[PDB]
């Protein structure tokens, strides 16, 4: 779809089998996903944001649907505000910026 | 234009009389500007993500040039690790998510 900027860019996920909301974020180099039980191997990891770095949990190579479209990558599972799909994953589902 | 997702989705802007590499970031409620001179009135602000929050000063109706598409709005100034143009100023620039 064509989406416009005027509200925050919720769309639905699932992952792990489970429906979550998140936010499509182009300022996002990476997907970071609130605590859950997700399957698949992890290892500790470090990222920065607006206000400093948190520890999460990387998992690489999971499966999720993004608003119905397919991808397969790393997310990263930990104490996020707010659930949000980067580029690394945006890339995946074709995602531009257009203007 | 169109701008994919492949590297961060960094833009000339024009500010305060200065040219500014920025961030075209969807999942970003406001748009955040580092330490610079504005001149005017401004009020004390905190914005969060992850890592917490950091303080800011907000400036209104400030003119800014975003990729040559004039705008104007809200800016918030302070320690951001990167200029960061958020909602409040893409939809001015009529930019959409696509895929
Ligand atoms: C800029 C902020 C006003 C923006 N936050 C928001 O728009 C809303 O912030 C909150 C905070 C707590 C609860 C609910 C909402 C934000 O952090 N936006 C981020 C996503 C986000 C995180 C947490 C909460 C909401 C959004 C990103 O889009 C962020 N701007 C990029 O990662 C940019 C970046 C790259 C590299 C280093 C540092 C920063």
């Amino acid at each position: 779809p064509q989406i416009t900027l005027w509200k925050r860019p919720l769309v639905t996920i699932k992952i792990g089998g489970q429906l979550k909301e998140a936010l499509l974020d182009t300022g996002a180099d990476d997907t970071v996903i609130e605590e859950m039980s997700l399957p698949g191997r992890w290892k500790p990891k470090m990222i920065g944001g607006i206000g400093g770095f948190i520890k999460v949990r990387q998992y690489d190579q999971i499966i999720i649907e993004i608003a119905g479209h397919k991808a397969i990558g790393t997310v990263l599972v930990g104490p996020t505000p707010v659930n949000i799909i980067g580029r690394n994953l945006l890339t995946q589902i074709g995602a531009t910026l257009n203007f």
